[PDB]
């Protein structure tokens, strides 16, 4: 449940996908990432505890996970069609979104 | 005109967005990026020179511009509404799309 | 609460949007739709009752809500900016997502 | 080039996809649709000739094709992974977008 637990999962599985050598292994990893992203979406980070749940910052915070999940879902779709390398390249790119939210809210 | 020229407009303008003080500045920079992106769409990069107009590759390449185009269009909605900082955050996220395309194709 | 209840909120509110005279009306209706959509996300429809939590099906189903969520969020940006008619047009387009999910899963 | 030519192509190929019984035939059709949508995107419909090229109506007109192409690109991706029925269902759904733009601008 904890935001510091979803982030762990997110970081771990990224490593798993990088080392993967087949589609099934990538798919399995993308799925846990998807689930951790989904769960995180509903959280309040230490930096935004003082902000309106309805604030522009929390709509954006939640919107960053919306973007992530989307990109996880595209990566997953590549792995489901056997396209392993394309799906690992997509997972690699995920880090830019991770960073763009970390820069504003971590 | 050129692909290279399209890319310069894109890169110069992101900087103008980062440094902007007001909405009009960001709006003007996004409009020039929309026009560059649209123009770049029909280009063949030197690394896909030998591939068919209908290669998985050229379709993927065009699609990255489709994404950039939608992003810049959303940033623009923000700037037209005077939301300067959220437009600048949108530009930051936009970089990821730049980079993903450059990883595969530059 | 229920899936059925989530769907009613969704349907009632689209009507309020169509009939609205001003931005505040549309904004309020979109906020109630955002909340319904988020809640509906975790549900299992009676037609996917026998399928795994990780079936191509349940992933596809969740993804339709992901789309609706992003659409309603964009409509909301419009309404927060006072763009009443463009928000109402956004709601019209939004119906397609409703229908696509209902074709596969209702 | 003509807008009345892209619309024809768009309508014809839809019929082709409905009757298709295999992935290659669907893919071929989705590709011509993609090309006709791309070309249409740059046009001025009889109803908007008097509007600013920069108007909210023309940003939206162009934005309707952006949505279409996106959905064509997802349909295509299903066909490229052998998923024929899912890709024909996706092509069927395209009609709701066709209609939502026709309702405002045809
Ligand atoms: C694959 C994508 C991501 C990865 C691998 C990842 C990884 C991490 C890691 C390892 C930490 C803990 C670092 C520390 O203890 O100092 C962290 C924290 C954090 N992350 Fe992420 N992250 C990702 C995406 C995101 C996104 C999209 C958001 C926001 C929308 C986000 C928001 C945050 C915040 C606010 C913290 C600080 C946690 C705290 O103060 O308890 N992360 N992330
Ligand atoms: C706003 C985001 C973007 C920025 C800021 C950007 C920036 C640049 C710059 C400055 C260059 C050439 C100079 C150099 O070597 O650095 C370049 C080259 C290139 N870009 Fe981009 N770019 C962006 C988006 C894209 C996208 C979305 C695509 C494809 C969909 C793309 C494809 C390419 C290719 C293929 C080249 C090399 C072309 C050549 O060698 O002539 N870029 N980019
Ligand atoms: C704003 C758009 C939507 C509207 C207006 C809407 C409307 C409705 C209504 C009024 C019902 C139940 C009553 C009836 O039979 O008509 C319903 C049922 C249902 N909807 Fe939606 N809906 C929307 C979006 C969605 C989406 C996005 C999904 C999936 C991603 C979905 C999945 C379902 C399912 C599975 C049922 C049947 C549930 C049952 O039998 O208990 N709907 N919808
Ligand atoms: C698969 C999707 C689509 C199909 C099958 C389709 C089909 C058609 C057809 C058959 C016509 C001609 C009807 C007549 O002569 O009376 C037409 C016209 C038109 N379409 Fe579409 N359409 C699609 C999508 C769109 C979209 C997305 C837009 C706008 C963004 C659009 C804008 C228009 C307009 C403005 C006209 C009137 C043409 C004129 O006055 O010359 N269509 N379309």
């Amino acid at each position: 449940a904890d935001l510091e637990d979803n982030m762990e999962t997110l970081n771990d599985n990224l490593k798993v996908i990088e080392k993967a050598d087949n589609a099934a292994q990538v798919k399995d990893a993308l799925t846990k990432m998807a689930a951790a992203a989904a769960d995180a979406w509903s959280a309040t980070p230490p930096k935004l505890e003082d902000k309106s749940p309805d604030s522009p910052e929390m709509h954006d915070f939640r919107h960053g996970f919306w973007i992530l999940i989307g990109q996880i879902h595209d990566a997953l779709h590549l792995a489901n069609c056997g396209k392993v390398k394309e799906a690992q390249a997509a997972a690699e790119q995920l880090k830019c979104t991770c960073n763009a939210c970390h820069q504003k809210y971590r």
